[PDB]
């Protein structure tokens, strides 16, 4: 009876599951033989091609993605006129998301979860501050800039100069600042740039609806991606349990933040004990447990809130449907440590300027992030393409994001809770 | 008394057949001498320069002409609210357009017009199906994916594995596919994105005039591009036997089509014998064969389908006006046997996936051709363009295309014509 | 008391003035040691940062700016509906803006200032023919063509032809001759393509705006650009003698011109003595000396030459508006000096072909140069990225500006003046 109810609502979410189990199994029988007993390198690169193509497709998408929803997001961007009441609340959002993210990035080189086994000098944050403001918006789209090095046989015979060149790979870091910067350009504009912000916004979902239709097809690349990153590996019982020490560490970044930094910032302003509040506010966070979705947490959240831990009425509307969209610290966590565990499961070294282009474009898509169908997970795909990491890793972090999702939406919600008591305490004092 | 009323009428015609009989005697006139005697190659790509000039126009043009026409004629592409009943006339079309195709490519491929006289591996089926869908969408505004060999040294001493790099030459193949597929994400999305119909539509509005512009230009381009192209090859009397094997080629490929393929196909399903069809209907190929347009037989080819081979008179009305500007058979050959008699007159070697996407890329451009000024030519510079064969042999069959208009313009009408006569028997027996 | 009412209305001359004269002293107390004795080439390159930083801004700006803004200014470009009798006025603007030109480039060659201290054969014609029309609009906004020579062992052993690759440097030069086009393209196109003049018109209204925020970075840009440029030259009292040749060069090519071949083109025609209509217009010029600005001009230009200098009332108001946005010749003399002495002052040796492409590209930039706020500047950084000179000597020039500026001020007066002499002699006799 329930073949026709509950199957075709949410027959991606099954499609994708059975190809994940059956991408492990595949991979396992093709590891019996292994990586090269079956057929060598002539045909190991056409075995792995679906789940090479979905990456062709995701890389395609994320060029107009990034740049005409951010113009459109920008644009519509409402400066104090929104209100300088709330303004603080924008703030606090941004600084949590920022400690989320580097409390993620912390945990995750700290603990080193899946590194169980060019020389360029620091001054390469000219590197990224050429990198920022591109030289031209057209060779901004495929290619960014790089410092390499030489010897011009001056004051002795050897001596390192950096020289500059374009080299290939896009800059999402560079083209996330020129739309956002167009978007507070077309805001300026007044009704003059009416007509680009609906052409932009018109561009956005005519690119989210071409996301639909690739996570459609995305259960046959993850089935072969799966398969062909279990195989390249060559090792199972080790991926497992790099995949078991992501999770502990998220989950623990998870735990660490919404139990002792969130409060932190809570007692350094008010001076009350944040777990009265925490313990006023269990069952949102415990439905938010349940349900796994920041949506139908808010109509009881805003409930929840009121009673218990008593608020002036006017912010808890105001500042909690724009908590959760906007401040969402599990997302950071998420992005911010499997970006980094990506770049310890294919040795990528994480130079010092790659943590800044991780941790603030990690921050500036975790609020921009649920409006996706598969928001988590194309998201890491733009910080991984930032930074030029190898996105074929996503589906081993696709295949165990319902154990960190379920502890991941009460963060997002966790956040503007006390931001809730936290704005309410720079009111009752003037 | 006719000085401004005739030659002002169609003045581009006569100013172009004028520019190539003065081309091949320019051409004559320097091959007296040749290649070498008057100036040698410092200046023969001087002499040859406006020749040049009228391609580096074309090819400007191509890149905004198929993904701002495609975009805005796959958003105005109608589903099934357009009828069910005239989509097996469209699959009709489809498939008789394919097979006009195949049959151009197998006909000029065996009889081998025009060759009077790097190793790939067969993956590069993977090589094309990275190039359907792109990287990214600037990237391949000018360059294209290309599968390179190189040695590794692993299992002995010698293999030969494949790498990827992004070579020029812009893909046309995976820029159609990506214009069609966001034609349709554009339909889909309703009336929030008819902005960007009206804006994609605006914009190939603004790019046929263009093409008006470069066509008055394309006298002189001509002129210099014939004459440089019968100095070249430093023969006389053997082009014009290549040209003439060429135009017996495509009037074969024609007549065997109209003569015995849709025939075949009329009697495979229907069972009456086609030639009482096409006694029928002698008159309206007999003024498509006069006036060599398929718009001015339109009514007289509406009428005289009613009278002998008698219809339901809803289908003659429905898909013979959707049957002169979709349904084309005759630019299919003249595309797929002009664009495999080039890749035999400048040597190739045409791999076998040129031979798919010099098929499909004509099938999917003898729907769109004729609203050009010069549609069958700057279509056929396309699929050159998309295969990277050599575009300077345009002028050669630009020479020759009325022998080829004049019974090319029959098979046009023949396919729409044996679609009525087919689509009649599937809802007269249901 | 004029604290808030002086300071605050020109911030920005203030700050940039003093970032130059703090430009000067910064570079003089590196150069008290000098630019290797504090830090080498390790830092060197990270000094001048922000005055590359800049640059690297300007050159993002200037790709949207010349093709956004010649689109809308040459859609809304009206043809002789506009009136054949000022037709003559816009030929006569046009002829005197290249005479200028030209002037100022001869004059700037022969007395040669600033030059106090690869091989291409004559057919690089070809190489800017080859680069008016690019070959597509992608590969036309990062990269251009140029023609490379090789040997071929051919007819001997050693022979030089020449072989063509798209290297790198944006073609400025054929990418406002596509907008041209494109921008007679729309106006041709009707009531169809006002959505494209709206969308390339707010678009370029969207861009003026990212020019003044970059202007308002600039004093931090331009102190330490003209810091790291005295800097490398390794010399300050040379620099400032070159600084003065290229003020009299370019005073004196506006003394040239506005005292001799503007006099010279009106006695040519009218047969009149002009120096009796500049004794009538003394005043006009005079505060056109004075407020150094075109618009405050107006008003008292178009009384003053009424009563004095008697012309049909009904020119005056129609080519006196449009010859002070339109005809500057002034700033023709500033574009074509300007980049001719950075070319004498990094040698590059001023190939054949880039004094057409610094004069015809001054001449078209000379007519939409004061809408933009820092105008005469980044329409020097146009032209100078369009010939691929060093951007980075634009501080000498914005340095010595103001002594350019109050008698460049005059000359754009002073041309449609003479116009409005010039053509009331065209309807006088008939």
């Amino acid at each position: 009876d329930q073949v026709r109810r509950c199957l075709r609502a949410n027959l991606l979410v099954l499609l994708t599951v059975v190809a994940v189990v059956a991408g492990v199994a595949l991979g396992l029988g093709v590891s019996g033989a292994g990586g090269a007993l079956a057929l060598g390198p002539e045909r190991l690169s056409a075995f792995v091609f679906p789940g090479e193509l979905l990456l062709r497709l995701l890389r395609m998408i994320i060029l107009p993605l990034v740049v005409c929803s951010l113009i459109g997001g920008a644009a519509s961007l409402d400066p104090g006129a929104l209100g300088r009441l709330g303004a603080w609340a924008l703030l606090f959002f941004l600084v949590t998301t920022l400690l989320a993210s580097a409390l993620g990035v912390g945990l995750a080189l700290a603990l080193q979860p899946g590194a169980a086994s060019s020389k360029e000098v620091l001054d390469s944050f000219l590197d990224l501050a050429r990198n920022i403001f591109p030289s031209n918006l057209v060779s901004a789209a495929f290619r960014s800039y790089s410092t390499t090095y030489e010897e011009r046989n001056i004051t002795g015979t050897r001596v390192k100069v950096p020289v500059g060149q374009e080299v290939e790979g896009m800059n999402i870091l560079g083209l996330v600042v020129f739309a956002i910067v167009f978007g507070v350009a077309l805001r300026k504009l007044g009704p003059e740039g009416e007509l680009l912000i609906r052409f932009f916004n018109s561009f956005n979902e005519a690119t989210m609806v071409l996301v639909s239709w690739i996570m459609w097809y995305a259960p046959v690349g993850i089935m072969f991606l799966v398969a062909g990153k279990i195989v390249e590996m060559e090792d199972v019982g080790l991926l497992f349990a790099r995949l078991g020490k992501y999770i502990l560490c998220c989950l623990l970044g998870h735990a660490i933040h919404g139990l002792l930094v969130l409060p932190l910032i809570y007692f350094l302003f008010t001076r009350k004990n944040p777990y009265r509040f925490l313990w006023g506010i269990v069952t949102p966070l415990a439905t938010a447990f349940g349900t796994s979705s920041s949506s139908a947490t808010l109509p009881l959240m805003m409930k929840c809130v009121e009673e218990n831990n008593g608020v002036a009425k006017h912010i808890s509307r105001f500042i909690l449907p724009i908590g959760a969209t906007v401040n969402m610290d599990g997302a950071a966590l998420f992005q911010c440590v499997a970006a980094v565990f990506i770049a310890q499961l294919s040795q990528q070294s994480l130079d010092f300027v790659k943590i800044i282009t991780i941790l603030v474009t990690a921050t500036a898509s975790s609020v921009g992030a649920a409006g996706i169908p598969a928001g988590g997970v194309l998201t890491l795909a733009i910080i991984l393409e930032a930074v030029n990491l190898p996105v074929d890793h996503i589906s081993l972090i696709l295949a165990v994001d319902w154990l960190v999702d379920r502890s991941r939406t009460v963060l997002n919600v966790e956040g503007d809770a006390l931001g809730a008591g936290l704005l309410q305490n720079y009111v009752d004092r003037t």
